[PDB]
């Protein structure tokens, strides 16, 4: 596992990306590692914002399955011809796997100009793939062709470039502190799971907690913001203001828009909450919390910040400004998801993340969207 540890990187607000190799001979890609979503698509054609890109023809061991992959967007989207080949993890578990690999040949606002990557690694379930859950996930077929156990951990350190560690069938207890807790995966398709209860600063957001599930929650390392339902952002926003009352900030800020700045050294950290998100537990009436500081949710850009939680439409999403605090542990096998304080987190000399537990939480199903 030591292997692994650091065998990730981006640049603040791109995303995490992992180094693989595909083909034969090998092809070195840089590969966004995204558990939102289900597909292993890489680009394969010279798109101008690309380093590189796979390059079928090159490969003896690549396999066209004679079938395209169309995959839309809010507004944008990525298509490709689907195949498979032999894909590898050099910083990951010694071993090779052929996998399902979307070439991708015609994209919009898909590729970012700049970005050091050049595809995407969807670790999410079958069940959201393209076209359709019979393209089998690239772990699915890491797991069934190998002997890794069906896990993998993150552990997300951000700051410029950022870095982390990907343990691909393990848990490395050097990559963070404290006990590990595990909430269910609530459904195999995202990594979905219900949040039962949001304090801020120790204080109840006093909400049904079916507002916080509404119309779902999921752990996505693709996200870069806490992304929280409207009812619910609003309060957050509202108690956040609140507690940071003694000093003010236009409106544009709040919004992810404007920034805030500060003379370098003097951010009043103090003044801005810690945010508590109570998970289901393994056991009947049993919750566990973790907590993220405000160096968490407030992500520099003298010192200058921004808002890093938005709200959303789509439910919460708990990305990088959450899975940055926290070590992740992806226990497929088990279906759960483990948290723990993550051993590169940035703490307050005075307050200190934490996920801790049990709590004795009634009706937790029923936090649950239908």
């Amino acid at each position: 596992f030591v292997e692994m540890v650091d065998n990730l990187r981006g640049k603040s607000g791109q995303g995490y990306y992992v180094e693989m190799t595909v083909g034969s001979p090998p092809q070195t890609l840089n590969i966004l590692v995204d558990t939102g979503s289900s597909n292993f698509a890489v680009g394969a054609a010279p798109h101008p914002f690309l380093h590189r890109y796979y390059q079928r023809q090159l490969s003896s061991t690549y396999r066209d399955l004679r079938k395209g992959v169309y995959v839309p967007y809010t507004q944008g989207k990525w298509e490709g011809e689907l195949g498979t080949d032999l894909v590898s993890i050099p910083h990951g578990p010694n071993v090779t796997v052929r996998a399902n690999i979307a070439a991708i040949t015609e994209s919009d606002k898909f590729f970012i100009n700049g970005s050091n990557w050049e595809g995407i690694l969807g670790l999410a379930y079958a069940e959201i793939a393209r076209p359709d859950d019979s393209l089998e996930p690239f772990f699915d077929s890491l797991v069934k062709q190998t002997h890794v156990p069906n896990l993998f951990s993150l552990q997300l350190c951000g700051a410029a470039s950022v870095g982390g560690s990907m343990i691909i069938g393990g848990i490395d207890h050097s990559l963070y502190t404290g006990s590990l807790w595990y909430t269910p995966i609530r459904r195999e398709w995202y990594y979905e799971v219900i949040i039962v209860r949001v304090e801020i600063n120790g204080q109840d957001l006093k909400m049904d907690c079916k507002e916080y599930n509404y119309d779902k929650s999921i752990v996505d390392s693709g996200t870069t913001n806490l992304r929280l339902p409207k009812k619910v952002f609003e309060a957050a926003v509202k108690s956040i203001k609140a507690a940071s009352s003694t000093e003010k900030f236009p409106d544009g800020f709040w919004l992810g828009e404007q920034l805030v700045c500060w003379q370098a050294g003097t951010t009043p950290w103090n003044i801005f909450p810690v945010i508590s998100l109570y998970l289901m537990g393994e056991v009947t009436n049993q919750s566990f919390r973790i907590t993220i500081l405000p160096q968490q949710y407030l992500r520099p850009v003298d010192d200058c910040y921004k808002f890093a939680i938005s709200q959303s439409s789509t439910g919460t999403v708990m990305g990088a400004v959450i899975m940055e605090g926290f070590y992740v542990v992806f226990d497929r096998a088990r279906k759960r998801i483990g948290f723990a304080v993550s051993a590169c987190h940035v703490h307050d000399e005075f307050r200190t993340a934490a996920v801790e537990g049990p709590f004795v939480t009634l009706d937790m199903e029923d936090c649950g969207y239908n």
